[PDB]
């Protein structure tokens, strides 16, 4: 289930981390107007890069922690803040939030794998909730 999943994706976390963003910019080629440095290049591309590995292991273990602080897939409102409150963050809007986490259970369900996917597509939901409670648009 979503605990053994938070487990399943630390124990490689760099390159599940690659793997998912890679095809959250892919499904919604828009959304690279946050990622400016990233425009142009293709997977291998971007992987080649070790920036790219940094940033996405660094964001993927900040959602690991929320994930794995949450309870019944329901995110820490305090943890939902720091993601509204994070100078990175002051574009945002919780549609890209949500963006992210279809990707990211499309990516489970396509996966040969046992991913609990509709407890992520919860999860993504209710985090998507505390963004807005914790005053992102
Ligand atoms: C639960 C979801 C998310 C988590 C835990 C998270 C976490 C983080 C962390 C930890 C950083 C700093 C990374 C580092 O030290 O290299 C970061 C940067 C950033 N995040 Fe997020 N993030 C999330 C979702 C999003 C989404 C949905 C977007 C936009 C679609 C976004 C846009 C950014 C951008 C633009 C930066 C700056 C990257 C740069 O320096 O070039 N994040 N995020
Ligand atoms: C949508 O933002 C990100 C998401 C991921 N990821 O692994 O889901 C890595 C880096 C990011 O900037």
């Amino acid at each position: 289930g979503f605990k053994q999943d938070i487990a399943t994706l630390r124990g490689d976390l760099r390159t599940y981390a690659q793997d998912i963003f890679l095809a959250f910019l892919n499904k919604y080629p828009d959304e690279k107007r946050n990622f400016k440095n990233y425009v142009g290049k293709s997977d291998q591309e971007l992987k080649s890069m070790a920036k790219f590995g940094d940033h996405t292991e660094k964001v993927f273990n900040l959602m690991m922690e929320v994930a794995d602080r949450a309870t019944d897939c329901v995110p820490l409102a305090s943890d939902a803040s720091t993601l509204v409150q994070m100078k990175q963050h002051s574009g945002l809007t919780t549609g890209n939030f949500e963006k992210l986490f279809v990707a990211l259970v499309e990516y489970m369900r396509a996966s040969g794998q046992s991913f609990d996917s509709q407890s992520w597509d919860r999860f993504g939901k209710n985090l998507v909730s505390a963004l807005s409670s914790a005053g992102m648009k």
